[PDB]
Parts: structure tokens; C-alpha cells; sequence
């Protein structure tokens, strides 16, 4: 009769509207500049749910899902930002195996759709900035499961751009993991079977943005292994109807087909009547600039299985420059980065954070502890370490123990008092592979090693003073009103320095 | 700034962040090419003229200079970090409460402009938060359930739609 | 009556007097001055046995066992060393399961004392420069399975100088699999129990000299799985008779006991009437230098156990600035280097290189091959990755595809020719973690990256002309006297560029 996911994305719905996170409405929403639009007003915030959406009869639409991070550790059972990187690299060592279950049992085939395949009639396509041309799909992640990811699995993010009905560009970043099948299977004669999902289980959407991290995430891991091991249950696959390769089973829209590496189209059609490459807009980009179309390839669709229409299947569209794609994007990779430091020396870094403010793959804050003389020095090694094995970052920065992480006022304060500009700022790869979307050797410029580290045994004359903020009570002063006067005017570093008074 | 060239440099901030004397961060606007590269001559005269600065930092004008994370966001994106670092005066006087040549490391000048005729090629797109209103789609509970957990950049952010 | 080892050192001595490799002898030969001196006259070069050792007279000595490249290769069933690098490194990514059997099938638990602890009876111990004081013993391998190595094991060597009968000297270079154990349990009351294994089988000598490859190989990982997969069959391990621990069964002579952390003594009896470290002559080190002595841990044994004394145990010592440590500490270094750049990017990196001239951890030579635009500036990125996973490389060098990578004389013609001095020479990591044996920030100046490749594009402009040496056969014009006395004063570069026609 029905089929129910396991921990799918309509059982993640049911948990917000238990812990009164979820915002519904049943206005008519529009896909063109007001999806991207009420993202953009309540960036980081609560979860916002769209029954309604223009010409979209069978389609909801959920936005802001992963906007706050206090929400998507209270949904995967983690207590802050610390015990989220320590629990996720943790599952990164240990992944889970996923099941494969039958065709009659995966909720994602209730109706599969093999003739008159328009997938703009089905799938939403959403504009974000009013300089666009061209309606893009995003929501979708590229689940690669089988021997062309050498017995592992794969999945992430591609942009689509559906102009010929069932055939649409496809772009890769170059360097990633859908680039290395790529790049392999280039002359081959055979095309690439690919599967793209929308509406897929948190746990997947979390590994979704884990990249350019692949000294510990290679090609041939099993990245729906970690998405396992994140939600504590192995997630399950089927087989497709047509093509020969694995989809999520507990997703809302699928859709099959083959990838051409030889055929290769434009993204925009303006750029496609002025046929150069760089510069005419498509949608913005990762950096919070705008991305430019380019020759992508083309993913060609052969079967469109979804669920059934009555019970109106969730898509999942969502801006580029939000919270939503800073904490999809950059929250395995703080874990893979704590889980490199932690192989290459243990019990030196404290904690990894990636903020909104240092885009998706551009920078990373590492937090390290000292121990002893030994250890002194090895956040250098860190730096280098973490500039070179992710592709593309270009300002990592190393602060010590006694600096609040998150207040990015206090990394500020280390960059004025805590760094040498003579010795302390890396620039390890002049000349490597850097990112073409942000603007015998490249144009890539370095990279920006800095090291806001105090040194090993200058510990007393670099300490901050931490004034008597437990000593005094301020409920023997003021009553009441006053406190919460005076509480409102607070914002921004004044609230790190006075939880510790420093 | 003003006594130097007038009409490039429409900001200047110093935060609680920078300490007193620790650092400052100017927004100056490029009208044409000739004043392309006067901020340069800005940094350095700021780090000379005042004792012990050790950051000074020179933004374009489509950022936020009071919002923090936005003068990271111009370290990360807008920053080479083999021209746009300067280092004027190595050996020079600095502050000795704060840790032919002194111990003075020189300071530090950070471009993170944008160069003129590049504004294209680094424009910040706009989303459409004037375009859409929030009260013809949510009641006045879920908004100000919705908008009490903005805090830090998001508030900047949504206010410019960028 | 009498165990068999499966794949130990017995059976490795049997098939080296199958091929005629193995030179044995029944002169008493001297421990001091007088294995490591001949194993100088020949070193890089054929296994000889010593049955007759001096004041040894249960001990066999076997020396030189690594020496060739060629027979280790044919040993394990390669080719090349291009064929040993890419096995290895596959080996690395599946390791096998170490059984565990009983202690009355394990050979090595044939004769088991536990009182009159003298090792410097049981154990020989050899000097290698006559600038020596002390007698040291350096043969054996340091087996960790179980909970203080997070359930995975750990193999590598350790130098002792046992001068109070039970009680000896315990070297650990600092950063390394025992470094971190160390440092883990260094507040612990408890003491760790270890095991020292002597006359190993040589799978388990071949990963001993894995170290400072941590981003591939870390704590937690299995070096004993490796061990396994390199042999096709997995060691088998027993529990101690004493202590809480694991044994390699097909050994010749294990001690078992507890090494004290907090227990720090002096390695000389001269280093130690001076209270000073650094100065003072231990034997040589790795680089090619003296290592000096220090305070180093002490490993308490408790229990000996070893085969029987008829049957005549072997041991293996050998110098340290001989080709053996050569090919022992660099060999499953150049795969885990091979595995870090297939980590990075797939297909670009195809031989990795380290000499017995860039010492242990001093350097490396990769090869990479650029295919595409994209790809160019790629080995940039790897000899920053190098330095900075591996702790205490120096010299980086990547060169292109048209070099023979084992000639040394056409390493400098790269480095002649297609170096630029201003931009192809990188100083990734200035300040951070080396190698103190070697002579906010350290005194390690940073390592060097040389790009010693060709750019992509200009590949025609540095293509190096072959000249017709397949056009042309040297027997239509001379005889075969004239050939081998003409090719007999051929050595060095000139052996490398007839083969190519270069
Ligand atoms: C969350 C999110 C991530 C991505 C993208 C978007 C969103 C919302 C779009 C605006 C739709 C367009 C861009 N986009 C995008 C992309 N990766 C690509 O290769 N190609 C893309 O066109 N990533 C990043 C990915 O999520 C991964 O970082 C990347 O795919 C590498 O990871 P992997 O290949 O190793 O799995
Ligand atoms: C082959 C060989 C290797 C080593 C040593 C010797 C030989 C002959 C001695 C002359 C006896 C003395 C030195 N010595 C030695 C050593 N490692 C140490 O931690 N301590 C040591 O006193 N290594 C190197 C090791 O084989 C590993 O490279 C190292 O142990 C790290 O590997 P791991 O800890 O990760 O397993
Ligand atoms: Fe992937
Ligand atoms: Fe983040
Ligand atoms: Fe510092
Ligand atoms: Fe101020
Ligand atoms: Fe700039
Ligand atoms: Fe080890
Ligand atoms: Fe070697
Ligand atoms: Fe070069
Ligand atoms: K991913
Ligand atoms: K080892």
C-alpha cells in the first residue's frame, strides 16, 4: 500500500514539528527569486517548508534545513560543534555497510517514468539572484555506487541545467571525485552510469558536501558509509529500473541515466550564441561571488522513478551563498581535517572549525594545544599539511588553547597580537593547483599559512587575564528589569568575553 | 587619509578586536585608474604615522566594516598573498607592551581591495530580500520565532541580501 | 617434535640456496668490528650467513639479507621496483587478518626462560665503528598488538643497550607509532607491555622500516596486516607467557616484558659519569653521521623465549649506513609516498624513488606525468603534501616522465636544466617538525621541493632526441671479443643512456 523510509527526509520533518523547528505555510511560493529570497532573510535559521509551490502541482519544497547547526546536532544526537567533528571523524574510520533491498519495498519507486521524460515538469528549478538567465537545477546529489568508484561509493552535489528535455549539462569541479571517473573513463566507449537523488536523508545530504578531502576520503571509499555511520542505521539501496547501478531508496526523486564525457554543451544559451567560456553569468558561486557557465558535460536522462504524487514529494533547493551551503559543505571537512591532524600527530588539535565567513573551500581554523617542547612546532607541519592535501584553500590560520574558535573577533585579535609577519605566515605551494572559481607553475598564488600559535614555554607572557566575572553576582545589584536592559545591548565579542570573562 | 587624496577613503573602523593601538581597517573606493593603488600609499602612511600598529587592513566599499566575519571573508577572497601584504617599516618602533633595527617586526598592511576594472569579476551578487516580503507568507509568530536565532554575519547579510 | 614456521627466515634461507644467493660460512666471525665490516665490503649485495659467531655458540648470524634489491623483489614475487611500489601500496589499502594460534604450535615458545635474564647471553649484540664504547643490540622489531594501539599493531625497530642483565635501553625517535604510544601512557601507573621479536620473518622486516608515513599508515592501523598481504598469508601471532601481549610466532628469539616511560637512563656509561646528552658517541644514525646518546626509556624483560639451541636460532644485525637499512626503512616509504599522491589526484604520479643517497627520511623522488592543462601544476601540490605528512624529508624532487628514476646522474641533469631558482624550489613548512639526528617556530629550516618537471605544452622544447641505438646492431660490424671488451668500461650514466638511445 505505502512504504516508509527508515530515517528519510519526511521522518526528519516529523521531528521538527515535534520540537516546534518547522515552519509551514501553504502560500503559493515561486521558484523564480523568492525561494533564494526568504532563504537569504532568514539565513542560519529555522527550517522552511513550502506546500505550495507555482507551477509545481505535485512538489513541496523544504529550505533552511541545515541553516541552523544547533538543530542539525540536535537531529544526529550531538551536543556542540566539538562533539560533532569528533563523532563524524569517528564514523569516517568506521563506516557502515549499506543495504540492498528490493524493488518493490524502496519508497523512491512507487512511480517510474520511462516515456516523455521533461524533467522540468517534475524536478523545481529555482533562480537565485535577478542576473540570471537561466532556471537551474541544484537539489540533486550524484550517487556513484559500484566499479566505477572501485567497489566504493560516492555522493555529492552537481548542478544541472536542463535545456533539451532529458538532456542537461552537468558540471564538475575539476579535482574531485567525480572529475577522477571522469577523467578515467574519458575514452572509453561505454558511457558512465550515474544516478542523481533529490530529497535525500540528512545523514546523506551531510556527506553530500565533503570535498577536496582526499587523503582521507579517496576514491574507492564509501561515502554513503560514513552517512551510514553518521545516522547510526546503514542506509538502504535498489537497483535501478533501466541502467545498471544503485540509487538511495529512501529519496523522494530519482533520476536515471548515463553520463557523456565527450559530449559537451553550454550551460547558458547566451553563452552558447557567443560560444566563449568565463565570463557570462549562470547562478552565484561557493565563494559569494558568481559563477560563470562553461562547456559541461551532459548527463543523459533515461528514467525519471519518484514517488507517488498524491502524497506530494519534498525537493530541497537552497542558495549557495547561505548558511545552508556553508554547513553542508564545510562539516565533514571540519571532521576530515581533525581526522588528517590526527594522523599525522595525535592529541595536538583540539578543534577544527570551518565558519560561513571562509566560504566553502576556502580556509579552515585549527586549534592547537602544546604539550611539551617536542610538539612545539607542529602546527607548521599541520598547515602545510592541510594547504596541500585539500585542494584549494587559501587561508588556513592555527590559533592556541585559550581562544574562542567561533567569535571570529577573537581570531582578529590573534592576527593582530599572536602573529609574526615575517615568520609566521606560510606560503607553502606558490604555483599549484588552486580553485578557477575564485579569483612549470599555475596561477594559483599559495595559499596563506598563518600561525597565531603562541610559542611553547611564552605561555605566561602571552596569558589572558580573565577578570572576576563568577566572583560577583549581578542579581545582589540590579533587580530583574534591569538585567535583561542592560543583557539586550550585547552582541558579538562582548558575549565570548563575558562567558569567560577574558 | 583625507589630507593625503581626499575622496577615496569613506570608512575608517577600529574595533574592540584590534585592541587600542593594535591594528585599524579603512574602506577606501576607486573612481578611476589613477587612484587605483592609493591605498597602498594609505596603509603604509597609517603603519608610519601612528606608533605600534601592527594590522592595518584596506577594504573596497561593497563590504561591511563593522561585521567581522566580512573582513575575513575579503582575507580569504580578495587577498594575494604574495603583492597585497606589506611589511613597511622591519626594524622600526613598535609598542613594548605588546609582544641599525629594532625588535619591531614592521606591521603588517593587507590589501584585500579589489583592483579597478576587475568590480566585475568581483561583485558580490545580490539576493532578492527587498523583492519578497515575509509577512504575506508566515504569521508574526513565525518570524520573530524564525528571526530570534539570526546572530553574527547572518545579520548582516540578510540586511544588504548578500 | 619439532614447528615449522610457515613463511619465517628458515624458509626464505632455503630458497636463497635454491637460487644460489645465500654465501654461507664456518669461520668464527667477531660481533665486534667484524659483521658490519664485512657486510661494508659488500654492501648492496648477495645474503651471507655466519653459523660460527664468537662467544655466541647457539647463535647464527645471517647479514646482508636486503642488500640487493633484486632478490628481495624476487623473493616476494616481483618484477621491478615499479612492480613492488604498486603491489605494496595495494597491499597497504587491503591488509590481511593475523591468525592466532596455540602455544604449543608456535616455534618461537620452543624454549621459554624466565629466570637469569642475561640478554647479553642470549642475544648478540655488535659494534659497528671502532669510535664506539658500548656493545649494541639493534636487531629486533617492536610487536604492539592490541588495546594500546587501538586495536590495530605495530612493527618497528628499537636499539637497546642492555648494562643491568634484564634491564636495557629503550630508543624511540621522537613523533613516531611508539612515540604516540608513549605519549599516551605516559601519566599511566601501569607500565606498557611491548614484545621485541628477533629473527622475523622477512614480510615483517619489510614493514618494520615503515615509519613517518603517517597520513597513510596511523595509529590504529594494522602493520602486521600489511605484513600479511605482502606474503599472501597471514602471520600468526601467540600470546606471551608472562605478559598481557601478542608475539610474531615464526620468529627466532622474542623477549616479553614492560617498558617504563617515566624510567629514563643514560645509553653510554660515558654519557652517563657526564650528565649531558648529544654529544656523545652511540653507534652511527641513519643520515650517515653519529647518532649521539640520550635519556632513553628502559624495557624491563621478563621472559626470553626462543627455539631450540640445537637447531641453531638466527639473528639478524646489520649497519645502518649499509644498503640493507636502505631497503628496509625506504621501501614501503616509497609506496605510502605512491599511495598519498593517488590519494590527491589519481594517474599522474607514476614512480615513486627513494635511494640508499637521500638516507632514510632525508628525501625522495617522484615521477609524475602531466596529461592535461588541468593536471599541470598538480606536483606542486605533492611535494608539499610530501614534506609536510612525512616528518623530516628534506629533498623533495619531482621530475618528468622522460628520466630514469634510478639514475643518479640524471636526477643532477634535472637539476641542471629545468630548475628555475627564483620559482621551482619550494620551502613549504620553514619552522616546523624535523629530525633532530640530522644537523613560534623550531630550528628545521623547511625542507626543499624542487619542480624539477618539464611544463605542460612545452614538452617539445625540452624533449630529449633519441639517437638510432635499436637502428643499428653492433655484431655486423664486431666481433664478440670486441663488444665485451668495449662494453666492460661502461659505468654510471652511460649504462642508463645506451638502453634509451638518450
Ligand atoms: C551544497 C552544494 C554543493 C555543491 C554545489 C551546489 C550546492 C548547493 C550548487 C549551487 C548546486 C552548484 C555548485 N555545486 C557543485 C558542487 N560540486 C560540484 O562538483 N559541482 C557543483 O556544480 N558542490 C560541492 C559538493 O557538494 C562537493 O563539495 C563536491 O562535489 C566534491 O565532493 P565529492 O565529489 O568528493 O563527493
Ligand atoms: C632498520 C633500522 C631501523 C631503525 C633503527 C635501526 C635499524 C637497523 C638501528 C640502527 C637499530 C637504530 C636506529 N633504529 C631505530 C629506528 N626507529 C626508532 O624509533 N628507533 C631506533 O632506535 N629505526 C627505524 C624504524 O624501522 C621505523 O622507521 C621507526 O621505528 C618508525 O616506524 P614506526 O614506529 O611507525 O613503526
Ligand atoms: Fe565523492
Ligand atoms: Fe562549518
Ligand atoms: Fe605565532
Ligand atoms: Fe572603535
Ligand atoms: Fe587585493
Ligand atoms: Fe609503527
Ligand atoms: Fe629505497
Ligand atoms: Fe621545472
Ligand atoms: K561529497
Ligand atoms: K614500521
Amino acid at each position: 500500500a505505502e512504504r516508509v523510509g527508515e530515517k528519510d527526509l519526511r521522518a526528519a520533518l516529523e521531528w521538527f514539528r515535534s520540537k516546534g523547528y518547522l515552519v509551514e505555510t501553504n502560500k503559493e511560493v515561486n521558484p523564480d527569486l523568492e525561494i533564494t529570497g526568504l532563504q537569504k532573510i532568514f539565513d542560519g535559521s529555522l527550517p522552511m517548508l513550502f506546500n505550495n509551490v507555482k507551477d509545481m502541482p505535485h512538489a513541496r519544497a523544504i529550505t533552511n534545513l541545515f541553516g541552523d547547526i544547533r538543530v542539525v546536532e540536535e537531529l544526529f544526537g550531538w551536543e556542540n560543534s566539538l562533539d560533532r567533528v569528533k563523532k563524524v571523524a569517528r564514523a569516517i574510520d568506521h563506516p557502515l555497510k549499506p543495504v540492498i533491498i528490493g524493488q518493490d519495498e524502496a519508497p523512491v519507486q512507487e512511480e517510474v517514468l520511462t516515456t516523455d521524460l521533461d524533467v522540468n515538469k517534475w524536478l523545481t528549478a529555482i533562480r537565485h539572484t535577478p542576473l540570471e538567465t537561466e532556471m537551474t537545477i541544484g537539489s540533486g546529489i550524484s550517487c556513484v555506487v559500484g566499479p566505477y568508484f572501485d567497489g566504493g561509493s560516492h555522493i555529492g552535489y552537481n548542478r544541472m541545467n536542463f535545456r533539451w528535455g532529458n538532456v542537461g549539462t552537468f558540471q564538475i569541479s575539476p579535482g574531485s571525485h567525480m572529475w577522477q571517473v571522469m577523467t578515467e573513463h574519458y575514452k572509453d566507449d561505454e558511457p558512465i552510469p550515474l544516478t542523481m537523488c533529490f530529497g535525500v536523508p540528512p545523514s546523506c545530504t551531510y556527506v553530500a558536501g565533503a570535498g577536496f578531502d582526499y587523503a582521507i576520503l579517496p576514491k574507492g571509499c564509501d561515502e554513503i558509509g560514513i552517512a551510514g555511520a553518521i545516522q547510526g542505521s546503514p542506509v538502504r539501496l535498489v537497483k535501478c529500473r533501466t541502467i545498471d547501478a544503485y540509487t538511495l531508496a529512501d529519496a523522494e526523486y530519482v533520476l536515471e541515466g548515463y553520463l557523456h564525457p565527450r559530449d559537451k554543451r553550454y550551460e547558458t544559451a547566451e553563452s552558447e550564441a557567443a560560444d566563449i567560456q568565463g565570463r557570462f553569468h549562470f547562478h552565484p558561486e561557493w565563494a559569494g561571488y558568481m559563477g560563470k557557465a562553461y562547456k559541461a558535460p551532459t548527463f543523459h536522462v533515461t528514467a525519471i522513478t519518484m514517488r507517488r504524487r498524491e502524497s506530494k514529494p519534498i525537493i530541497f533547493p537552497l542558495g549557495v551563498h547561505t548558511a545552508d551551503d556553508a554547513n553542508i559543505d564545510t562539516s565533514v571537512r571540519e571532521s576530515a581535517i581533525f581526522a588528517l591532524c590526527e594522523r599525522l600527530q595525535p592529541g595536538i588539535v583540539q578543534n577544527v572549525h570551518i565558519p560561513y565567513c571562509m566560504t566553502d573551500w576556502g580556509g579552515c581554523i585549527i586549534q592547537v594545544k602544546k604539550r611539551n617542547q617536542i610538539e612545539e612546532g607542529w602546527q607548521r607541519n599541520f598547515l602545510a599539511a592541510i594547504l596541500a592535501c585539500s585542494q584549494g584553500m587559501r587561508l588556513a590560520i592555527a590559533v592556541s588553547e585559550d581562544v574562542d574558535i567561533y567569535s571570529m573577533d577573537d581570531i582578529m585579535w590573534c592576527l593582530t597580537t599572536r602573529v609574526n609577519p615575517q615568520t609566521d605566515i606560510l606560503n607553502p605551494l606558490p604555483g599549484g593547483r588552486g580553485q578557477t572559481f575564485m579569483p612549470s607553475n599555475t596561477q594559483f598564488e599559495g595559499g596563506m599559512g598563518i600561525d597565531a600559535t603562541v610559542p611553547y614555554g611564552y605561555e605566561s607572557d602571552f596569558h589572558r587575564p580573565v577578570y572576576g566575572v563568577d566572583l560577583v553576582k549581578p542579581e545582589n545589584f540590579f533587580d530583574a528589569k534591569d538585567i535583561d536592559k542592560m543583557k539586550s545591548r550585547m552582541a558579538g565579542w562582548v558575549l565570548s568575553l563575558a562567558r569567560t570573562g577574558r
